[PDB]
């Protein structure tokens, strides 16, 4: 029951939650998928992660316009790499307020990305400092520690069973942790387990590069990351 709009695929996960999937056309290689989320919060919409490109990101917004027809209040993007912040200019062109870890914003130039307009900061226990995430509705933002990158954050959707691991979590049948070029191999396993512990009741785990999985994705990612040490 998936829907396509241009280059994007949408899947409804819950009454008020959809997964957006965008594809990098990677000369000579297969299209590479990356997933994010769209959340309807009463009379507004909230977005987690851009698509790979600005053009693809404008497609997300147009699909929202057509299928949900509520204003998009804000987006949270989950680290400074192309699949998560590639479409920043498109969000800003559309007048969507954007939030990212302060560290994502600092790293953004050196990663080729455009910084968000607002910086999230985090306590020692990983939870976002609430003053930096005003009016986030059901979005619960958690920094689990360095793993896939030093800046990677995660989001839980209150009132649902869903939590989003972004590129930190890989699916439970995975044979590898994907792109480790900017990874913290020492702390990765702890950071994956911290995500699990922050959202103990989530039973649907959404991630960047596989279809939604159960909590098995968390423990399997940790067990793989254990061997990086
Ligand atoms: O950056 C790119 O051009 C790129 C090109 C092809 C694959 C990927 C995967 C990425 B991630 O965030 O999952 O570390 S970034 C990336
Ligand atoms: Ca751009
Ligand atoms: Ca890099
Ligand atoms: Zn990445
Ligand atoms: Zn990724």
């Amino acid at each position: 029951g998936d829907q396509r709009f241009g280059d994007l695929v949408f899947r409804q996960l819950a009454p008020n939650v959809w997964q957006h999937t965008s594809y990098l056309d990677m000369p000579g290689f297969g299209a590479v998928a990356s997933n994010g989320l769209i959340v309807r919060d009463g009379g507004r919409v909230l977005v987690v992660d851009t698509a790979w490109t600005d053009d693809q990101t404008a497609q997300i917004l147009n699909w929202i316009k057509q299928e949900i027809n509520l204003p998009v209040a804000l987006a949270v993007v989950t680290h400074a790499h192309q699949d998560k912040m590639g479409g920043m200019d498109a969000l800003h062109a559309a007048g969507i307020a954007t939030y990212a870890n302060a560290l994502s914003n600092q790293l953004a130039p050196q990663e080729g990305m455009v910084a968000a307009q607002h910086s999230l900061t985090f306590a020692a226990n990983g939870w976002v400092e609430p003053a930096t995430a005003p009016n986030f509705g059901p979005l619960k933002v958690f920094y689990p520690g360095p793993g896939h990158t030093s800046d990677n954050i995660t989001v839980g959707i209150d009132g649902t069973d869903i939590a989003f691991g972004g590129c930190l979590i890989k699916d439970s049948k995975a044979k590898s942790l994907g792109n480790l070029g900017d990874a913290d191999t020492e702390h990765y396993a702890a950071s994956a387990r911290a995500f699990g512990a922050a959202f103990p009741k989530a039973s649907m785990i959404v991630m960047s590069h596989s279809a939604p999985d159960s909590r098995a994705a968390i423990t399997h990612t940790a067990r793989m990351a254990d061997k990086l040490r």
